[PDB]
């Protein structure tokens, strides 16, 4: 970045990219799989009961 | 100056101080003394004539 003041780079980088795209994608992928995991656990519990 | 672009310093210095005060003062002092010099030369010529 065209600047000489110390700390003018980190603040600008945070402003431009508060949350990176990879974190959002990972969060979405992990959140989407939770109903499948809970269904698998419920099926395991049902099998254990019988 | 708070900048990183090369050449951003000389142009700004020229814009802020196109002509320095010392040059103007010297020019004024030299210009003021010219009538005295021409009067002295005219007096010398008059003395030489007589
Ligand atoms: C993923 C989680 C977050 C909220 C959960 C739900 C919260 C409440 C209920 C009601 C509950 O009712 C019986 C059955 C499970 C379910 C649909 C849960 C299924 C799994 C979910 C979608
Ligand atoms: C990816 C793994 C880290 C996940 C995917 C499916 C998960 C399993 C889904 C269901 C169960 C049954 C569950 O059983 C009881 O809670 C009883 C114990 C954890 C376990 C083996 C989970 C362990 C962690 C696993 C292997
Ligand atoms: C300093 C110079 C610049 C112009 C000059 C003047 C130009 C013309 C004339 C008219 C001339 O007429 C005689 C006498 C000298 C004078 C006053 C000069 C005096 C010396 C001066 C002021
Ligand atoms: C300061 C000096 C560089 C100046 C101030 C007065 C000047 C003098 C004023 C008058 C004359 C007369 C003049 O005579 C003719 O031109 C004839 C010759 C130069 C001279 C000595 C000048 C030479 C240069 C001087 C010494």
């Amino acid at each position: 970045c065209n600047t000489l003041q110390p700390g003018c780079n980190q603040a600008c980088y945070d402003r431009a990219f508060p949350i990176s795209h990879i974190r959002y994608w990972v969060f979405q992928i992990i959140m989407v799989c939770t109903p499948s995991l809970c269904f698998i656990t419920y099926s395991v519990h049902q099998s254990a009961k019988q």
